[PDB]
């Protein structure tokens, strides 16, 4: 009821997801947030059971939902699979970047809802959407 | 004529930029862009000067342009000031994340132009936000 919203980067690759994790707690000053890096070695399904196993681990610190922010590939699909198997609210947000890792963070640490963070993520997906647009012009 | 476009991934943290470029560069069996990881502690003209100073060192190896790959505001100005400062044609995509550096990568790799890249890049971009988006 009051747990803040569980953050978890997902990515390919050996420290993308660890170190833009890192950035944004450096930038905020806290150390909320996990994340966990899908090496090209490493099975789909094995690190869907990796984010799985800590999901259950920490349920009932996880009462206000869950944010994946993963970058691309079937990682997105985690999202409903935990929902599925777990029961806990889940949303997930493919093509994550630094900002979006640095905002998730900041607002899920002041306890702000799934929704509110995922409606905020949305419009600055869509501020981008339109900056690109008006570059393309010129 | 040959050039291709110069990738260039900027990004803040320890290895942001190296793991994105990495994966990409593993993934399509290339060795092809250039990584720049902008710790916290740098300050925002040492990591122009950074960028501009390798540029200036390869100018013919970037004769049909540079595509800059940056995630957070202070590197959103490079692009323009690259080109202000070289002549040389830049273009400059925001929010960077694994996929957009692979298929930067990949298509600069295969001679793709900097304005095919760009544009590519940018309506692919759209398409998955708004499917990402839609319900």
């Amino acid at each position: 009821s009051n747990a803040n919203v569980g953050v978890f980067v997902l990515m390919h690759g050996d420290s993308t997801a660890s170190s833009m994790l890192k950035t944004a707690q450096e930038l905020l000053g806290t150390s909320i947030g996990t994340a966990m890096n899908m090496p090209l070695t490493m099975e789909v399904q094995t690190m869907y059971e990796q984010l799985r196993n800590q999901v259950i681990t920490q349920k009932e610190s996880l009462n206000n939902g869950i944010l994946l922010l993963t970058d691309m590939g079937s990682l997105n699909s985690f999202g409903n699979m935990l929902f599925e198997e777990t029961g806990i609210r889940t949303k997930a947000i493919t093509m994550t970047s630094t900002m979006i890792v640095l905002e998730a963070i900041r607002m899920a640490s002041v306890g702000r809802s799934l929704e509110d963070i995922y409606q905020n993520i949305q419009l600055s997906f869509e501020s981008v959407v339109r900056e690109q647009f008006r570059s393309s012009l010129q």
